[PDB]
């Protein structure tokens, strides 16, 4: 029906149990060609209760974590040591393919939902993860060795790497705690559009290292309910965008024959809203959504709606009275009725 | 049959009035695997009559916009203000993707000729243009959007807004211009690298141009005489597309399992792609002119099979001459010395 | 079976004849979709006999050639002049693509033996070479062009020019006699015990392999030597057995698989980034590494004091991940004192 819509019933199911929940979002290549400017990419949600852990494992891929509820504690163990990190709400953080890490939920009450965008280029659009522990569904990847190569490796008789870390301890990945560059937040700066309808948090690659590497943007939008975000367009960037709370009515116009891609988005809905597609976006209630924006460098966004940063503005009466139907004043008279930028009243009068 | 040749029938018409056309040349993998590594790049002719202009539209697309004949007036619209430019015949810009423009042929007699090449990012191999306008073809992407969100975006009646913005007023997105009345660059802006009594060669590489560094782009435009040769050489890395703009041109490419000649005659307006490391002979069988457009351009050298300067089997030494060929050491090195001029030489038979 | 395997006889024999060979081997990505990422490489061998010259060619691909045995003498042609270099046992240079270049066997006695490897940017996966020479098998690329145009190029006739250059000379492309290049080991090897060296030129340390995005490493182990288990982050690594014979495993992946292999002279294993790797030296060998993806490469050890991931968790979550106990666990890491190459002699 609508190609650039994937649904939280799109999300696989890799692993769950009473203690969290780790889903992976089918490839926004597999059901349309419209997508293949995406096919290295993959999303995953990471649902955990409170004094959880996350067993630790390394990715094949590099990693874009981002936490969209709850506090964490992440720690990523390399050769030399370890670097331990608290991530708060809005925190971000780049963990590098091969690096091992474990996540835990210390929060006595709060739930943690972290979003992992996954950046392929071992197998284009394939994440594989790579677990120490032996588990029910899956031993650990020590123990695919033979005896004798594991018996010369740690200097110990397979009897004692056995018992010590070979058997089936824990019955999953996620398991409760004992009964008791660096990281960066979205709004670490101040918003880029911000009025009394809504805000918009913007990191670009040109303003962050972690980002220039990915060539990645992530925003933070916010809105109150009835706030319409006016018709615009990206030049560059492909923009991932996932409700976070509350609902959004999308509308996304494209393209042989002009189609107009409009959906509802409840918490855990995706839309992609390709570059230079015009798009716009009425909040339903008060929500706040995540962008991941792709080909990221050099993004300029153009409006087509209120006072400040609309292209049609630019374009000179001469030109203007031949390009529509109202001559040039008629038009320019048009465009100066809307006070507001970016974020407007979107309520019936 | 030859699959590096694009005759100007493979153009599809896109738009056409009685005012211009704008052609989209196919893909270069719709019919061979032998060009994958240029199936992100598509070609475009824009032709358009005296006191035209282009209605506005943005690109998915980054554009390479270069004037083959005539004179054009360019705008590009950012929202903080927009940008004029005139480009003359041989003045080339790069149109970022996003950027709306519009493009006026000012001239009360000369005909517009301009090259797009569109290099896509988005859906790779694929161009979309959003025009602003509502025309018979195609209505404006604003009409697409409903009466809720319009009505609220533009705080206006959407009697207002489709009186003013979205009813169809023009019949194409060429239209007459009413009677009673970084920055661009040119070609030929260098000296050319090669110049003798039979040619010239300009070429602008990617080393010596911010525009081009970031697209990894050559262009070169080449001018020889009827009769002459341009003798056989190869690009190590430019994958060449050639453009004939004016006269006609007897082309041999060699190639390859087996080994091919695709020889072909070139007319206004035909294309013939030259593949890095292919050797590539070119005799003009009138006064011609092309627009080299290299892909891969970055560090790009040309090595010549023929001539006195830049020969590359000048080079190779006696000993390993006389063993490579049938002919003596000498035998060779007094052969590759009969040519005197170089690049350019009479291809006129004795 | 095991996909990432490349038996020696997977090489295609291009040309051959008394005098030497050139060998092709297959796509990585002919059998395999697990090997999509290598699609743009292609490895050849160059084995030729003493006093030899391979003809002068041109490549449509820039070329990383690695000398493995023997000694060579390369002459690079430029429209401008000619660079010559000498190049011994464990001497790489990158030909880039469209340069024509021709190859001396000097030595009296010693054969050899020359790994090429093609970075296709051209036809992705494809490497035509241009050679200036009429032989048997193919015509010089000259005989291509028109009389004409031959005539009006050489300013000569056609008879002088097709007796010169055009006809067949010789029999084959291997014929009988009548910025710099740099050694794998012109460093010091980054692992050194008494077992193994492991030398390493990474793209961070080598302005010829920063523009490729490739690391080589010479590998050298003691018979009954054990690489124990590590994997590399980014690099996947194509891994030439160059003498002698190794016992790899290989752990990868919806179902846990090991890919164990006996590696002989010729034979070829791929290790994919993250995938964790050991290697046992059934009798004294050396091995040449090939990493692509190489910028920015870590090698994460699971076994051995020095590097050992496993060693940087802490009990209190080791007690959780594993089945021992915390203590348990810190304990039996502690057991093998040496680290990259161990004692690999079964008790």
């Amino acid at each position: 029906n609508n190609p650039y819509l994937f649904r939280s019933n799109k999300f696989l199911t890799l692993f769950k149990n009473q203690h969290g929940s780790l889903r992976l979002l089918q490839r926004f290549n597999e059901d349309t060609e419209k997508l293949e400017n995406l096919r290295d990419y993959r999303v995953l949600e990471y649902c955990s209760k409170p004094n959880t852990l996350l067993l630790p494992h390394h990715s094949d891929s590099d990693l874009l974590v981002l936490v969209l509820e709850g506090q964490a504690i992440l720690v990523l163990v390399n050769p030399d040591g370890r670097d331990t990190y608290k991530l708060d709400q809005g925190d971000a953080i780049k963990i590098q393919a091969g690096t091992p890490f474990y996540l835990i939920n210390p929060d006595n009450n709060q739930n943690l939902r972290i979003l992992k965008f996954a950046i392929t280029f071992r197998r284009p659009g394939t994440v594989e993860d790579f677990f120490l522990s032996s588990t029910k569904r899956l031993p650990s990847y020590l123990s695919a060795f033979s005896k004798n190569f594991l018996e010369a490796s740690y200097d110990s008789p397979y009897d004692e790497i056995e018992q010590t870390l070979l058997q089936e301890e824990q019955e999953g990945v996620i398991v409760k705690m004992p009964k008791d560059d660096k990281p960066f937040n979205l709004r670490s700066r101040d918003p880029i559009y911000s009025n009394n309808y809504g805000k918009l948090y913007e990191i670009t690659p040109e303003k962050n290292s972690q980002l220039r590497d990915l060539d990645i943007l992530l925003n933070c939008l916010q809105m109150n309910e009835g706030a319409l975000f006016v018709p615009h367009y990206n030049s560059r960037a492909t923009v991932i965008l996932v409700a976070n709370e509350g609902r959004a009515e999308v509308e996304l116009v494209g393209l042989m024959q002009l189609r107009r891609y409009a959906a509802t988005l409840s918490e855990g809905d995706i839309i992609v809203i390709p570059s230079s597609f015009p798009v716009a976006l009425k909040a339903a209630s008060d929500l706040n959504m995540v962008g991941i924006g792709v080909n990221a460098e050099n993004n300029e966004r153009n409006f087509l709606a209120g006072h400040k940063e609309n292209v049609i503005r630019q374009i000179p009466r001469q030109v203007s009275d031949l390009t529509f139907p109202g001559s040039g004043e008629e038009v320019e008279e048009l465009l100066e009725n809307q006070k507001e930028s970016y974020f407007v009243d979107g309520q019936p009068r």
